[PDB]
């Protein structure tokens, strides 16, 4: 598709994170308003998720069960809410210093970029022991994504790069994006195509697996974009932070 749709969310203020579930429902961390909102596919009316005492959300992810995970700056913690539930659960991460990005894989393992500690941590479902991934030389990582193989992608914000940690061999590689300026969001689709919001350049770029070609997506008039997500149909969602809105572009 060649033209973006502005989603009918209302009253957004500096939205900074977006996730999309299998049903096409779109979840957004409305940072400026300290809440998480959601919009069902085809709906004109959002609802606000009942996270209690949420203070300044940084990122959001949703699993196959519709369970929503949100990183909280003010409370320095990660919380989740099962679909249809009223009562959040605080995930037992420890020693966080501003969780930022969050992703969840098919096994329901939760991955969080621990912004102030320059590290990425993961918690398997039902575990109390978190694991620090063998990333090296991260500087204020924010976005994180995980593909079907369990490869982990991190926007290394302080180093203007996006890094990849290959499952098993733990070999870390810098993805060959160019011209990035403070990337924040990262997403990866079923095909292994990596999408990054190039915040400092007001653009969203994608890189096919093992390619030396980056493609600028034809979004228009973005300002300080940050969160990005891709659904099963390759539709790309972007939180256009500076314009208080969310936009999408079908494939």
């Amino acid at each position: 598709s060649n033209t973006q749709t502005v989603l009918p969310f209302t009253g957004l203020n500096t939205p900074n994170g977006v996730a999309v579930d299998s049903a096409g429902t779109v979840y957004v961390t409305d940072h400026g308003n300290n809440r998480v909102v959601k919009l069902a596919a085809g709906s004109n009316t959002q609802t606000v998720l009942p996270f209690t005492g949420l203070n300044t959300p940084n990122g959001v992810a949703v699993d196959s069960a519709g369970t929503v995970y949100v990183t909280d700056h003010g409370n320095n913690r990660v919380v989740k809410l099962a679909a249809g539930s009223n009562t959040q659960t605080v995930l037992p991460f420890t020693g966080l210093n501003t969780p930022n990005g969050v992703a969840v894989d098919s096994a329901g393992t939760v991955y969080v970029t621990d912004h102030g500690n320059n590290r990425v941590v993961k918690l398997a479902a039902g575990s109390n022991t978190q694991t620090v991934l063998p990333f090296t030389g991260l500087n204020t990582p924010n976005g994180v994504a995980v593909d079907s193989a369990g490869t982990v992608y991190v926007t290394d914000h302080g180093n203007n790069r996006v890094v990849k940690l290959a499952a098993g061999s733990n070999t870390q590689t810098v993805l060959p994006f160019t011209g990035l300026n403070t990337p924040n969001g990262v997403a990866v689709d079923s095909a292994g195509t990596v999408y990054v919001t190039d915040h400092g350049n007001n653009r969203v770029v994608k890189l096919a697996a093992g390619s030396n070609t980056q493609t600028v997506l034809p979004f228009t008039g973005l300002n300080t974009p940050n969160g990005v997500a891709v659904d099963s149909a390759g539709t790309v969602y972007v939180t256009d932070h500076g314009n208080n809105r969310v936009v999408k572009l079908a494939a």
